[PDB]
């Protein structure tokens, strides 16, 4: 048959945060969680494909 | 038969926060949460596929 | 056949929070959900297709 594949993949931020079986004592504590920001993405890609045909040709 | 792909994965945030058979105390903690901010994203992008005939053709 | 396949995933925001068995205290805990934000976003992508012919074809 024959592929052709183009993949872009970009901007990935992942957080995974996790506490098992805490039996502790907390006190006055900031910037316990997570953020995430993006400021002013500007994404201005070109993607082409001059291609032949495809499929199923007989003469 | 032959397959053309053009894949974009561009913006992913993602944030996994999990808390298994806690016993604690917890006292005056800000900022405990997620956040997820995107600030003016401008997304621009050209996808072409100047392509041939597809299918069957018999002469 | 013969597939011609175009695809844009762009902006995911995911955010998974879970608790289990929790057996606690808590007092005065600010911003312990979950925020998303999305400002002023522009979305000015052009796809195209100059495709050939497409099905069955006799002569």
């Amino acid at each position: 048959g024959g592929k052709v594949q183009i993949i872009n993949k970009k901007l990935d931020l992942s957080n995974v945060q996790s506490k098992c079986g805490s039996k502790d004592n907390i006190k006055h504590v900031p910037g316990g969680g997570s953020v995430q920001i993006v400021y002013k993405p500007v994404d201005l890609s070109k993607v082409t494909s001059k291609c032949g045909s495809l499929g199923n040709i007989h003469h």
